[PDB]
């Protein structure tokens, strides 16, 4: 049950005035594509708090990418979901090199130990973790370590599935993308299918839809192994197989994956939210 919003005072929105006329921001089967413009923050922000929404962050940080967690969760606490419940999940082989990082009110942090290393991260979100988050979060957001906030990540990604434009191939045709070509793979997709590529460091959705994507990839890897094949990009070939016969009820632009020194600045993005560290 949703309470009604307050009134509101805000520009009206026009039909015949589209936000953005220089990218798509809808795909073809009716979900939003996740532009600046194309949201205003504040009618987003009422309607999540209304539904005092917690949002679940996972990050794996293994070996040297311990060195990563202070500037990832200080960034975080800048830019990512600020306002909303967030809860941390650092899975980590290093539990004393976690970072000592000072929280916002109504935030919080748990470092999880880890002991197939392709295979870690989709089996710890749907075999291990799983009845933890059913009972803690409404959302889970997973990422990767080596990143750093720089500007607004909030509510207007929550959605039951989710996945991320990877900012080299949002201007690619199909037949480029990297996706898992060898049919003898469970992640193949033929040169002729294929919507997006979507990158393996940057999807989410509510619990339940990040569990049957994770379990389904899980499966698919093991499938694979037990036939003696590795997709060319591991989880992330398998990712872009479940998204594609899947579909994702939102899709981020690549303001929220980015590589600056790779890529620059294109005029097409307004913000650069969440980007590579150099």
């Amino acid at each position: 049950f949703m309470v009604s919003l307050p009134r509101m005072v805000y520009p009206q929105p026009k039909v015949l005035t589209p936000c953005r006329k220089d990218v798509l921001v809808v795909t073809p089967w009716l979900a939003p594509i996740v532009w600046e413009g194309t949201f205003n923050i504040d009618i987003l922000n009422e309607q999540f708090r209304l539904q005092n929404t917690t949002i679940g962050l996972t990050v794996f940080a293994i070996k040297k990418y311990v060195a990563f967690l202070k500037l990832f969760l200080e960034t975080a606490e800048k830019h990512f979901m600020v306002g909303h419940r967030v809860h941390y999940y650092v899975f980590t082989d290093q539990p004393a090199a976690v970072p000592r990082v000072t929280l916002g009110t109504g935030r919080q942090l748990s470092v999880l130990e880890v002991g197939d290393v392709s295979m870690r991260r989709m089996e710890m979100i749907s075999d291990f973790c799983e009845r933890r988050f059913l009972s803690e979060v409404d959302y889970l957001v997973c990422v990767d370590v080596d990143m750093e906030f720089r500007d607004h990540v909030g509510v207007e990604i929550l959605t039951p599935l989710f996945g991320t434009l990877h900012p080299s191939f949002y201007g690619s045709s199909r037949e480029a993308f990297t996706y898992e070509r060898r049919p003898q793979s469970q992640a193949y997709i033929p040169k002729d299918e294929g919507d997006f590529y979507y990158m393996g460091a940057f999807f989410g959705g509510s619990v339940q839809e990040v569990q049957r994507l994770t379990r389904a990839c899980h499966q698919a890897m093991m499938v694979d192994q037990a036939n003696g094949i590795e997709a060319v990009w591991h989880d992330e070939s398998h990712l872009n197989k479940y998204l594609l016969r899947h579909k994702p009820t939102k899709v981020l632009s690549p303001e929220y994956l980015w590589d600056q020194q790779l890529l620059g600045w294109p005029a097409v993005l307004r913000k650069l939210r969440f980007t590579a560290v150099p």
